[PDB]
């Protein structure tokens, strides 16, 4: 009966995944001190990661709770596709916001006189539209399949669901969807990290007027500098692995290539947490709990 000392702790996540992005949408949402420019990417994340809970983590969760897929050959793919697209959108969207910041940090003027509102939405959009052409497409034109004997044996198992992919597409796939939005993001995401030292250094003058703004928008920059943090401490590991096997499987325990999986889904419980650093966030949640 250890099924059920499982099934609390799984129910437990989605809660956890879904009360709090649920709850950072609505903070956003309602709350009109929180509808700025940078919060609306951060609505894009909650969304992304609240269809992980919703989705992607209630059908992975009977997968390892049965060990048996018992929802066909097709919500197999289509559940398949759904988490590759949501780490997909996250990625890149992170990696937005890090040229965002840089952007509104080196080139405050062109900066307002071009990023509006409707313009951001657009962006929003394109983000979500290159990571479904992306990582949704190439499942379903079936480009992942390997020709292994052994491999072909588990796509006409309904009840296998294991994501067995050639070595092909499990390097492009993996750099595409994952390693080359990170850098990108890292290497801009050090860029804000030294505009950002120098604007605090050269410093000396500004005002309790111009050193409060920048007590508040160097103190929003860390909460990203957290978020694409953590995202990678949950997803780097699990991508690594991934790599490890194309050069040599049987040297990384199937059990811990899960594990390194299930670290990447808490990732998306773990933003609304780190919003309760800002003070408005943490206000405004208090509205909505009913304290
Ligand atoms: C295997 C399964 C149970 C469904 N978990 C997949 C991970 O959530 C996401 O893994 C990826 C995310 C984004 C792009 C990717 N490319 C490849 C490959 N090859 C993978 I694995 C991958």
């Amino acid at each position: 009966q250890w099924e059920a000392g499982m099934s609390l702790l799984m129910a437990l996540v989605v809660l956890l995944i879904v009360a709090g992005n649920v709850l950072v949408i609505a903070a956003i949402g309602s709350t009109q001190r929180l509808q700025t420019l940078t919060n609306l990417f951060i609505t894009s994340l909650a969304c992304a990661d609240l269809v992980v809970g919703l989705l992607v983590v209630p059908f992975g969760a009977t997968l390892v709770v049965r060990g048996t897929w018992l929802w066909g050959s097709f919500l197999c793919e289509l559940w398949t596709s759904l988490d590759v697209l949501c780490v997909t959108a996250s990625i890149e969207t992170l990696c937005v916001i890090a040229i965002d910041r840089y952007l509104a940090i080196t080139s405050p003027f062109r900066y307002q006189s071009l990023m509006t509102r409707a313009r951001a939405k657009v962006i929003i959009c394109t983000v979500w539209a290159i990571s479904a052409l992306v990582s949704f497409l190439p499942i379903m034109m079936h480009w992942w399949r390997d020709e292994d004997p052994q491999a072909l044996k588990c796509y006409q198992d309904p009840g296998c669901c294991d994501f067995v992919t050639n070595r092909a597409y499990a390097i492009a796939s993996s750099i595409i969807s994952f390693y080359i939005p990170l850098l990108i993001m890292i290497f801009v995401a050090l860029r804000v990290y030294r505009e950002a030292k120098e604007q605090i250094r050269k410093i000396d003058r500004a005002s309790k007027r111009k050193r409060v703004m920048l007590m508040r928008e160097h103190k929003a920059l860390k909460t990203l500098g957290i978020i694409m943090g953590v995202f990678t401490l949950c997803w780097l590991p699990f991508f690594l692995v991934n790599i490890v096997n194309v050069f040599n499987r049987d040297l990384v325990p199937d059990w811990l290539f899960v594990a390194f999986n299930w670290l990447g889904y808490a990732n998306s419980a773990m933003n609304p947490i780190i919003y309760c650093r800002s003070p408005d966030f943490r206000k405004a949640f208090k509205r909505l709990l009913a304290f």
